[PDB]
This record gives C-alpha cells, structure tokens and sequence, in this order.
C-alpha cells in the first residue's frame, strides 16, 4: 500500500492521473520524482522548469555542480540527485528531444532507467516541449517499465485522450 491517490490503473504496474507533478510531489513526498531533464541539466521550462522553480532554484544549483564534476548526461541516460522539498530523490531522465532531431528509439532506453527504482512519480518522457507523441510515450512506458510508476499528466484534455485511446 502506498499514498498515491486518485490514479486510474492502466496495467499491473502503471497508474495515471490528471495532475500537476509539482503539486503531486509536494503532497505525496515520493521516494523518487522523475524530472524530464536534458543532458546539461538546464531546467529552463516544461516539467524541469516547473520542478526547479518549486525548489527555489536549489535543483539548478545542485545540477550545475553535478555537470561541472561529471559532464553531460547521455540522451537515454539518467542521474539520481536530491529531491529537495519535493521528494527524497529526483531521477533526472533524458528522453530524446524531437525538436533536436534525436532518435525516438532512445525513448525505450530512457524509460529503462525507471526499473532501478521500485516506485516512482513521473511525467511522460519526451512529451510536452520535447516534441514526441504522448500516446507513443505512454505505450513505451507500459511496455518497458516493470516497477510501479505513477504518471502525472498536466493537461486534462491530453489525459482524457491517453485514457480513452489506451490499448
Ligand atoms: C502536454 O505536455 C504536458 C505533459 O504532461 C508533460 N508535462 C508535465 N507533466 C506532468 N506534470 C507537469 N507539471 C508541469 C508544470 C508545468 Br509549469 C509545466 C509542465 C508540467 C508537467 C511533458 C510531460
Ligand atoms: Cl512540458
């Protein structure tokens, strides 16, 4: 039993809700919140901009030190950093950005990072400003993630389309 509330169950292990991931993280304080990161951990907009803003820029400060030490992530890769006031940990996951020409096949590799964590609160990777089809992202999520994932979808219209079209 866990504290996630109001989710629709899609499969044995995937759940979905129309919710602002920032407000959801603040309420649940999950062990892991997933950020829709880029390789530079520059949290300017989309989900990343919103999560970082909610930490009062502490996520960005921590991220800049991480990059100075380790260099950029790989597309499809991830790193675990602090969850600040939102979660115990933040899993920064880089899905391919279609508006940069990145291989959509890398989306499966990106979701594989979720399997290293038993339970996660997450957005749909590569959706939003990353330019991928969210219906496809949900399909890859369901077919790749085996751990327990709670997906927060900000847009109500998109949420209804994802549920109604789910196979
Ligand atoms: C149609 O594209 C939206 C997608 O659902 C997407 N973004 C989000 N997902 C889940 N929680 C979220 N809280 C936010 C707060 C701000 Br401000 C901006 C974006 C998000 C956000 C890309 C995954
Ligand atoms: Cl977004």
């Amino acid at each position: 039993v866990n504290s996630f509330s109001g989710y629709l169950k899609l499969t044995d292990n995937v759940y979905i809700k129309n919710a602002d991931i920032v407000e959801e993280a603040k309420k649940v304080k999950p062990t892991v919140v997933v950020n829709a990161a880029n390789v530079y951990l520059k949290h300017g907009g989309g989900v990343a901009g919103a999560l970082n803003k909610a930490t009062n820029n502490a996520m960005q400060v921590e991220s800049d030190d991480y990059i100075a030490t380790n260099g950029p992530l790989k597309v499809g890769g991830s790193c675990v950093l602090s969850g600040h006031n939102l979660a115990k940990h933040c899993l920064h996951v880089v899905g391919p950005n279609v508006n940069k020409g990145e291989d959509i096949q890398l989306l499966k590799s990106a979701y594989e990072n979720f399997n290293q964590h038993e339970v996660l609160l997450a957005p749909l990777l590569s959706a939003g400003i990353f330019g991928a089809d969210p219906i496809h992202s949900l399909r890859v999520c369901v077919d790749t993630v085996r751990t327990n994932v709670y997906l927060a979808v900000f847009d109500k219209n998109l949420y209804d389309k994802l549920v109604s079209s789910f196979l």
